[PDB]
């Protein structure tokens, strides 16, 4: 019943653009919205985010997260490992690659979501969420070697799955970091289950 | 180590703006980033709230109450937690309860409120509080809930059982062109993983 009538470019950067979207509301009235899109999409989705379940015998299962300075935020953020999908890369391949580059761990694919939206009242940005298990008892994941690109700089933070929400809340209170909404949502559900 | 040096306005709409961000990398090199921000953020501790609404009823499995609406940035319909921006001077909790009632008809009770969490921190500064609310669906106020949508707003409510959320979401995605929100999908994945 609702649909897009036209999209007008307002401003195009190298990585992001702003558009004015005209759409039909279901009463038959024409309305406008300001919409953000990336200029890099090719792809099932813009990017991947990896839920990396670090499994080590006789240890708690950990979720592997990353801490980076995020210029839009003006500060450091704790997030799932993530990045944009390379033109002609599968989501699964992007997930293992990003996980390796950002954390050093080599993982196995458990499941892959359909493309899911990041902030749909603002942007068209989408990701696949890829659940990956990491056998922490293999020699390849003993001394995990991250492969950081020229200028990126990413710290790895592993937190136990069974207390995730409490551990994140602590990092926010003590370190003045911003936790990612996806990460927080995941943590909340771990507590809310059963 | 890293920090913002300057933020220059590239383009400003009514609702969203694009900025060129200059920041200091940890090697001491000056770098730039294209950053999205809303124009609506004043003294709120975040831009908005998203509500995790747990519908509780005697002799029923718990449901998660979601909303479906057309999202012009996405060019289609999305399934999301109930959500809206925080009014000036409004608390996150009040915003959460108000948006839940407006979008769903339900009158909830606060359970928890997250710190401000980031929506897409490689792209935007946008942040939300995630507010967990229980809904007593045995209360007469919550028997025949009618959405009180604003002008030009059209929201559909979809209540799914918490114990089967991810499969029910997958079944909805299999049957129509619709996109699930990444926070909803993250929450459903954790409910499975727990
Ligand atoms: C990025 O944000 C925008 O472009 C505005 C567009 C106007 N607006 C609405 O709520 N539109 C209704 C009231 C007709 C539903 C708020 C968001
Ligand atoms: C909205 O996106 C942007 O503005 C670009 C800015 C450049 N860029 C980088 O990856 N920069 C590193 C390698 C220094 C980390 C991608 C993101
Ligand atoms: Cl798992
Ligand atoms: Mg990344
Ligand atoms: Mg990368
Ligand atoms: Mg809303
Ligand atoms: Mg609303």
């Amino acid at each position: 019943k609702q649909y897009i009538i036209s999209e007008e470019l307002i401003s195009e950067g190298k990585w992001v653009k702003l558009e004015k979207t005209t759409y039909m509301d279901p009463t038959g009235k024409t309305r406008t919205w300001e919409s953000v899109k990336r200029t890099t999409r090719k792809q099932t989705a813009d990017g991947v985010a990896v839920i990396p379940v670090l499994q080590r015998t006789l240890h708690y299962e950990c979720i592997v997260l990353v801490k980076q300075f995020r210029p839009p935020m003006g500060g450091y953020c704790i997030e799932f490992p993530a990045g944009l999908i390379d033109d002609g890369e599968t989501p699964e391949a992007a997930a293992l690659r990003e996980l390796e580059e950002e954390t050093g761990y080599k993982g196995d694919i458990a499941e892959c979501s359909p493309a899911v939206c990041m902030d749909p009242g603002l942007s068209n940005c989408t990701i696949h969420i890829v659940t990956v298990t990491i056998n922490g008892d293999d020699a390849e994941n003993a001394r995990p070697k991250p492969k950081p690109g020229d200028g990126e700089f990413v710290e790895v933070i592993s937190l136990p799955k069974n207390d995730l929400l409490q551990r994140l809340d602590a990092l926010v209170a003590e370190e003045h970091l911003t936790v990612d909404a996806r990460v927080y949502s995941y943590a909340l559900a771990l507590k809310h289950a059963n």
